[PDB]
């Protein structure tokens, strides 16, 4: 959404229709990014997933990645749920 604003951090949506600014550093992981993130309501890597803007397109982002490949960007933060397959 309509948001001005160019610094050094990113903007978290989580899947509890809430949205966390974290620091982008050039080190640390999504994991131990996304990780308070999550925390911050109790998620949980196992059962959530990460998606990044790409062209307008959620593009689930691996947890051993890094987060310095991220500057000036979103990423959604989900919850693993959903029919499979029936």
């Amino acid at each position: 959404g309509s948001s001005g604003s160019s610094g050094g951090t990113v903007k978290v949506y989580l899947p509890n229709k809430q949205r966390t600014v974290v620091t982008v550093r050039d080190g640390m992981s999504v994991y131990d990014s996304l990780d308070k993130a999550l925390k911050v309501r109790g998620l949980n890597q196992d059962c959530c997933v990460v998606y990044r803007l790409i062209k307008g397109r959620k593009t689930v982002t691996a947890w051993d990645t890094a987060i310095a490949p991220l500057d000036g960007e979103e990423l959604i933060v989900e919850v693993l749920s959903g029919p499979s397959s029936g």
